[PDB]
């Protein structure tokens, strides 16, 4: 059973399992994005790398949530990971827009869980998401917004040229 | 416009701009305090340094707030910085009392903003001020209270002697 | 009072206090410029950094002037810092033009003070501004003129592309 | 004779020789001050050291002036060094007041020489005193003013105690 569970509602436990699924789905979406930019007919290494980095970050988030679930005496329950929404992701601009939409959705889910935990009187969950999730999301979304603005400025006139330059001069390590 | 703003009210955005102005005004007040203690007819180096340190700390606080404003998709709006309340600051005791009053006012403004963000359901702002502002203020106010007590104990009898000794033995690096 | 003041007119003392206010206002303007280029819908890091660097340089200038004021036995008097002339600063070209106008105004104020000190027979002030101010201004204005020329050359045709390239290849550290 | 003299008036040459004599006399005064504070019935090591430091600084100033005299093709002419104005120098307060009076007199002599060189159209002399003399004097006079203020604050009530504390906590290395 559990010998440790204290002040941890079934509602929060369920919400945490949903958040795990959302973070893993986000990770899977970023894996698809990464390999799309690795196609020989796409071939934007900086972009591929940006998304592969995010795949790992999202997986790490899911893992931290699962660790927290066990620390509180809750029980992890996994669901299917739905395949990403697209098989082909278009331009770097299209991809960055999809990424922002995805991150905003995770952020909203975190805000929904915080509003649950506060309604459940759960201070620990509240300082857990605080912390390794809400702040990280804000910073990442700002970075993505900065990127979108730069990508948009570079769309001429000459979209191909701009796409190459962004990958070379902003993204590539 | 902004492509990133999420769960960030116009009320909080305005409050953050006000807090920026308050921190910069505090920085300006500490600049005035610092140079006052640098006067040849005042000449208390430890005291000058204590206040110049605080001028930089307050400026840094304003800058962190401005960074947060942009991270959330809010827009910085600057107002005039009102000149400090005094041109001459009296004794080290007078100056330390004015500093405590000033810090208490910043702290109260932070508490007012936290009470706004909670009423706005904004967990990120709440863990932003938590964090790099509320705890810092508490520690600084305690230090100032400790200093005031020591300064007061040293006021004889022989105020000049006590003022010199505090600067030499507590404040001076 | 002062026990040290020698060959230091009330007119020069007042002029120095005005110059302090001008340098601090310039610092505040550069702070506004810096955070504008940090907006998610502007997002030009090299430009943000260029202006934040200048904010610190101008503050440092004000501080050197205040130190000199006390060394001569004059008394610092602070005035309000007027908010910057704009809330939004347009393009990198607009911003660099505003910066040049601002620096030229500081330079003119330094030239006005030198012409005062010479009319006051004050050699020390004359070799103080010589020195840490006039030469610095000339070098900075030349750098800004160089930047403006490069920015202008890059305005096509394709203004977005040129703005990105200047930030990436000239400004960004 | 000289094969190098250019734009160097007999009036400036004479003024430089007078300044040499003034700096050497100041050095001699500081030597007397230093050894007075070394008396077994005075015994203030920090004070003795402060003045012995100044004796060396003033001698170094005289030497720089003599070097400049030869660089310009002028001819050094030495006069008697008048013995210092006092044989006993009283308290640290009395001594610091005498030192400030002495430095102000050197500064005034430098200002008189600058006003000569400008009336002689001598830019080199003007940037020579600028430079290794006028700025040094301003800084030293400020330091002395700071010291006087601290000494005065310490005169109770209990003059002996204050004199000891200043020597221990401000002056002594
Ligand atoms: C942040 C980060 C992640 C992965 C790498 C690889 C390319 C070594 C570099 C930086
Ligand atoms: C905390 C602090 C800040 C500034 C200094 C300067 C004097 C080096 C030292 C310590
Ligand atoms: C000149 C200068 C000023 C600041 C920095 C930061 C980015 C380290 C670098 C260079
Ligand atoms: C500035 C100075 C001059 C002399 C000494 C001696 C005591 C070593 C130390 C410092
Ligand atoms: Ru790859
Ligand atoms: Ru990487
Ligand atoms: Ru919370
Ligand atoms: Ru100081
Ligand atoms: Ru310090
Ligand atoms: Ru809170
Ligand atoms: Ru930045
Ligand atoms: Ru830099
Ligand atoms: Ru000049
Ligand atoms: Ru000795
Ligand atoms: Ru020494
Ligand atoms: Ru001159």
């Amino acid at each position: 059973s559990s010998q440790i569970r204290q002040n941890y509602s079934t509602e929060v436990e369920a919400a945490v399992n949903r958040l795990v699924n959302l973070y893993l789905r986000a990770s899977y979406t970023y894996l698809s994005l990464g390999f799309y930019f690795d196609r020989d007919d796409v071939a934007l290494e900086g972009v591929c790398h940006f998304f592969r980095e995010l795949a790992e970050e999202k997986r790490e988030g899911a893992e931290r949530l699962l660790k927290m679930q066990n620390q509180r005496g809750g029980r992890a329950l996994f669901q299917d990971l739905q395949k990403p929404s697209q098989d082909e992701w278009g331009t770097t601009l299209d991809a960055m827009k999809a990424a922002i939409v995805l991150e905003k959705s995770l952020n909203q889910a975190l805000l929904d869980l915080h509003a649950l935990g506060s309604a459940q009187a759960d201070p620990h969950l509240c300082d857990f998401l605080e912390s390794h999730f809400l702040d990280e999301e804000v910073k990442l979304i700002k970075k993505m917004g900065d990127h979108l603005t730069n990508i948009q400025r570079l769309v001429g006139s000459q979209a191909g040229l701009g796409e190459y330059l962004f990958e070379r001069l902003t993204l590539k390590h």
